[PDB]
């Protein structure tokens, strides 16, 4: 929980229905998985940007003379059982994990 | 079928007067050029937007939940000949050359 | 703070030796120029893409939920002392003078 130059937020969900795997195709999680006749819930641990810019200028911190930033979130895969409706199997979707400052040079 | 993100006009201008050149000062643009022993007339081929808002949230195709957009006019340097008060002079100049597509984040996420 | 939908860049050539003139046609370019007696190098600002895909999708900002796009390189016309292999002629020729986003459209769900 270390101060950055964009502030995130971290929590762990239970009931992700909805997302988009690693072909970037939307799909839907199914709710509980059955492993060896055993059933448990899919758990993942999002970290979201609290906002795109936690700072009027973009990122906090930057040497706003020379930038422009603006705060982003990114993402990691993660395999998960799910279904596009036409077949269902394990798939790697994404789930955001960090909220990280892109940059872009000041055009002079 | 494809669409531009932004709309320009292009003109050719025999009609220009006044520039901004490289260094950044306001100056002259002389009508006709003489050079050589002979006289012509300075064009120049320019290109700008027609609009900053092609549509309604500004720029075509842009992802408006995340960003803010409009066009916008580029420039391009060009040889000119012209004055200063002080001395005629070729100059580069700063000319209307392309209209861009230019985005602003919203800022929330 | 504002961002860009393509990327581009620009710089100076000074050894352009050929090019294509406003009607189309494949010319020569004079590398050096004597106007009033006193003698020049041809100089030409241009501008071009970095990249086509700047980012995965295509130009930065779209909505690729619903359009393809991509950067591309626009073109002006710039006065220039040229050849036609015989005539020593000004004319103006095609250079790259930006980057800009294309679009189309996306049969989508
Ligand atoms: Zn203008
Ligand atoms: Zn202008
Ligand atoms: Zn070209």
């Amino acid at each position: 929980g270390e101060f950055s130059v964009c502030d995130s937020v971290s929590v762990w969900v239970g009931d992700k229905t909805t997302a988009t795997d690693i072909k970037g195709k939307e799909v839907t999680v199914l709710a509980e998985v059955n492993i060896n006749n055993s059933v448990f819930r899919q758990y993942f641990f999002e970290t979201k940007c609290r906002a795109s810019n936690p700072v009027e200028s973009g990122c906090r911190g930057i040497d706003s003379k020379h930038w422009n930033s603006y705060c982003t979130t990114t993402h990691t895969f993660v395999k998960a059982l799910t279904t596009d409706e036409k077949q269902a199997a394990w798939r790697f979707i994404r789930i955001d994990t960090a909220c990280v400052c892109v940059l872009s040079r000041k055009a002079t």
